[PDB]
DNA sequence: TATATCATCGATAGTGATATA
DNA sequence: TATATCACTATCGATGATATA
């Protein structure tokens, strides 16, 4: 049926339903008028001329500028392949848009995309207080800890973390330790010494130091002085990830690393 | 990213405001999560959790193994790609099916299919009429071509001119690169169609045989390819642009 | 009451309705969490964690990263006018991106502005057929004629014009007449060459000739030959309005000048 | 470029993607029907109609005198500045209606004003760090460290001077591109008048503000940045401020004297 | 009967409420 | 209590139907 021919025309050549119906009547008689398309087709009468003139655009119609506009249809064989023609015409220079776009965009990225593999946030700045979530970022540091571990503890770590360094100095980790000598004592069983004294580490000892802190690589974990707060295990931590203040710090720990005796 | 790259996302690679801004902020920082969006973005929160698996089910993001739940960012060198390659491939799909929906349509119209003046708008469809008075033509062809006006029908010209048709070819001088491996020259050196060039003339026309084809001229309405081109039988009025056609073939080279 | 403050953020400050009910809620009690914010104002439990931080980012609150982040406001005689400075500064790009876009506009629209300004559409072509069609656009033709006037009749005009061409006459225009002398007969009596014979329009006769034509200006109206047609008057003509075409007749008309009796 | 002039009416001149298109159309031809419209450009017919009023409801045509329902486009050079105009007076408007506003908020939210303990507070984006810098400012008593980039402090030099006044020590470090900023300023009356010193670097990794023991600097993420959302970090504890201090210290006796 | 307008659908994009553990 | 999604509005653009002299 016509039904047919009018359902390929819109999928396949950019015609719409009135659009269509027309260019099979102009086929099917040959030369029409606006007002004769209304009686020999089912798009509207009102509509008819300005279908037909959209037809006069698209180059599937020819016209008459008249009181009365006659209207034939150009052979089908000649502008469905005219617009399949221009249809690839059309679709190569939009492919073009696709590529430089791909390349402005691989260009505006490329300072942007970075192998940054989180590891969660985004946050470089964490506020930790309670002694679970102290812990819990604590052992977050340690087990994710690539190049050095540098630990200045004057009791203000909540619990022991021997076997957190232990397992992170068996992974390849350089480990810096560095404690008040009211400390050594509560070392005497614990066996981090071993690592010490066997050189699996470097550990040294301080008589007091008023800037603790524990550096993980980029990231560096320190405590809000308040030694009221810090016996009753609430006292305010934060936790900050940037090379440019840890690299500070790292100064710090480097001047707290002179003047410390070797246990 | 700024306007710019949300921009050509959009533009170009069918994504909608929010998922353009959604993939930049993935490449930015590598893994997101639905509310570390929101913040990091102009990305409604409401909106993140939908935009999100609207990128991988597009194939701009991927949830990262163990939930609940970090998407990454499908590294741009290969997710715009494959998009083009998909889209080619959805397009040489398509070219068939026009190809072969011509050809369904040619067959279904053949049933159906079997004065003096006719409008043709646009300088892309000026071949629409131009051929037919080509096919028609029995004893002279005279053309005066601009660029526009036969392009692409040189085999109908010469398959006129075997049917004994005298041929008399005008072009500007920039359309000679064109006719290099045209099997026109080869009927022009051989003796049996008279091609001559010339710089510019003012009205191009085509005359075949006792009809004749030209466009007017107005800028305003070659913006919008709606040029005027008319189609005229009559012998007084051929007669006249033939008139025309011999004044510009006097100053022209034999080429 | 508290509905004014919020309204005002909302309409000058850029703030919906959930981020100004909050941002009013932290100057009221000065540091709160997001469950707290719950408590103590009118924004949804759930949504209350991305409205903060959507307050964090326009620079309305400061936040204390955590398990439980706590939220400050910025001191509204700060941000509210930090704010202003910013949209400022946004309004005069967007400023001078308008006019930069308005002298592009200029210069490409440029060529395409002319003060053509058609009296009937911008249709160059016209197929006219009958007595009252003919006639009708035959006189729009003499009542918009402005330089010269070119006629050339052999009784395919359907109705005699010498008003019609005398209104334009008297207006300035040049006019050149040509007929066959078989129709000068019915000109006896006609006030028409008085104006030819006193020298205000140029007046010649010819035997015959096979191309007749009207010229106005740019434009030209003439008969595609069917004498069977002419007789019920009914014969095609056609309106054309191009001086390319034109200049072409022009020249048609001009041959058949000179070969013809000033009688 | 069709297809340009109708993307630029769009984006900054608030037509519809049909009036942009009319309206260049109008242009073109300079008169134009509803149906004349329709076919010669890519809008619908049964939208030429309201569209053509509404590109004069717009001010970009007027009926013809006819009328004859034929539409003339008013003259890009005339129309389009008569749209910025109507625009920055409506802006002017605005921003009256803005600082109008401000002074109302603050009036009503002066009786809430009553609280302004904890010791750091993170801050998101280099464009709001004066936002918390302006309260070390006026807080500031004994010392005052600044090393800028140029968004540290910038256009607090009203609350720096009203500090200097209040008899606090200042140091001031700038990177030389930030120089020709202050000319003319009473920075340097007050750096000529030897009450703070005024030193000058190149380049230095870590920007600061140290005032009283407190402490503000700002992280470094390029990603974060593109998106205004780089951290900037309050810190106030002698410890950590100490050393801030020693770092800029450090800086202070490399830079240059200007 | 030609000249004039409307109604439908789906897609966005903004903004204010609700749902599962 | 924190994660999770939804919902109502207007504007827009393409498309199929009516309206008024």
């Amino acid at each position: 049926s016509k039904d047919r021919m009018v359902e390929l025309l819109q999928e396949h050549f950019e015609l719409n339903l009135y659009e269509a119906r027309a260019y099979v009547a102009l086929v099917a008689f040959g030369v029409l008028t606006p007002a004769e398309l209304a009686s020999v087709s089912e798009v509207p009468a009102p509509r008819t001329y300005d279908v037909l003139r959209s037809l006069e655009k698209k180059g599937f119609a020819m016209t008459q500028p008249g009181k009365t506009n006659k209207y034939r249809p150009v052979h089908p064989a000649n502008v469905l392949e005219k617009f399949i023609q221009d249809w690839q015409e059309r679709v190569k220079e939009e492919l073009e848009a696709k590529k430089k776009a791909k390349e402005e965009l691989l260009e505006l990225m490329a300072p942007l995309i970075e192998t940054e593999v989180p590891k969660y946030g985004v946050e470089r700045v964490w506020v930790v207080r309670g002694i679970k979530n102290s812990t819990l970022k604590t052992k977050e540091m340690l087990e994710e800890a690539q190049n050095e571990i540098l630990l200045a503890d004057d009791g203000f770590i909540a619990v022991n973390l021997e076997d957190d360094i232990i397992k992170a100095v068996d992974r390849g980790v350089k480990t810096k330790i560095l404690l008040t000598k009211n400390l050594l004592p509560r070392l005497k069983a614990s066996k981090i010494i071993d690592y010490a004294k066997e050189g699996k580490l470097e550990l040294r000892a301080l008589d007091k130091f008023d800037l603790p802190m524990l550096i993980c690589d980029e990231e560096v974990f320190f405590a809000l002085e308040d030694l009221a707060a810090r016996y009753f295990n609430y006292e305010t931590q934060v936790w900050i990830k940037d090379h440019r203040v840890v690299a500070l710090f790292k100064e710090k720990f480097n001047e707290y690393w002179e003047k410390a005796e070797k246990v």
